């Protein structure tokens, strides 16, 4: 039985790293909705130009548009094991997917809000030089100050707590119904933790029972 899987996780949860590792260790196709959108935007396809119109304005792709795009990619990939990442993002997407394919495995990375928030708000910049500081991994010698110049660091808008809080609230509003949908269907597997490297072995062992290695 070929894998018919979805992976879910908030921004900053480590889902990107886990999906990357899944793809390197297992013989499957990684189907990232963001990659698919970007391929179409790069090539200027009909759906790519429409997607660009939304993304350039910071808008979600409408459900019907996104589902049409995703199903078209899947339609010629049924000879392969699949790992859907980024789709379904919303309950209408998940219900539309359910009318097209039987999804047998949904992985969720359950990482605490405070942990995610700290990860997503950690980046500070010295604008003139472009030097990057990460409160967790390469902090400045003096809080809030550039090491070479003594000048203030700033946060880019995407990295500020106000923006991050809104982003995580949106993710929760959109995806909590999807998680509950798959929980009810009995296909949800939840991995909880605070460090990607401590979660990955358990995801790895779980998938070892479901799809061949690469
Ligand atoms: N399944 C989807 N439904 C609706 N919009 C989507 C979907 N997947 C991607 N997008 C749009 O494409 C953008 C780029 O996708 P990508 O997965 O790279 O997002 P991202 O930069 O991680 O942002 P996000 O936090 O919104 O996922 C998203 O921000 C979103 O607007
Ligand atoms: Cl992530
Ligand atoms: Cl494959
Ligand atoms: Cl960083
Ligand atoms: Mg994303
Ligand atoms: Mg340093
Ligand atoms: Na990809
Ligand atoms: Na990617």
């Amino acid at each position: 039985r070929l894998l018919r899987a979805v992976i879910m996780g908030a921004p900053g949860s480590g889902k990107g790293t886990v999906s990357s590792r899944i793809t390197t260790h297992f013989e499957l196709k990684h189907l990232s909705s963001g990659d698919l959108l970007r391929d179409n935007m790069l090539r200027g396809t009909e759906i790519g130009v429409l997607a660009k119109a939304f993304i350039d304005q910071g808008k979600l792709i409408p459900d019907d548009v996104m589902t049409r795009l995703a199903l078209h990619e899947l339609k010629n990939l049924t000879q392969y094991s699949w790992l859907l990442d980024g789709f379904p993002r919303t309950l209408p997407q998940a219900e539309a997917l359910d009318r097209a394919y039987q999804i047998d495995t949904v992985i969720n990375l359950n990482v605490p809000f405070e942990v995610i928030k700290q990860r997503l708000t950690a980046r500070w910049i010295h604008p003139a030089s472009g030097r990057v500081y990460n409160i967790e991994f390469n902090p400045p010698k003096t809080v809030g100050i550039d090491d070479l110049t003594g000048e203030p660091l700033i946060q880019r808008e995407d990295d500020k707590p106000e923006t991050v809080i809104k982003r995580l609230k949106a993710y929760e509003d959109q995806t909590k119904p999807v998680l509950e949908y798959y929980q009810k269907k009995g296909v949800l597997e939840t991995f909880s933790g605070t460090e990607t490297n401590k979660i990955w072995p358990y995801v790895y062992a779980f998938l070892q029972t479901k799809v061949p290695q690469r």
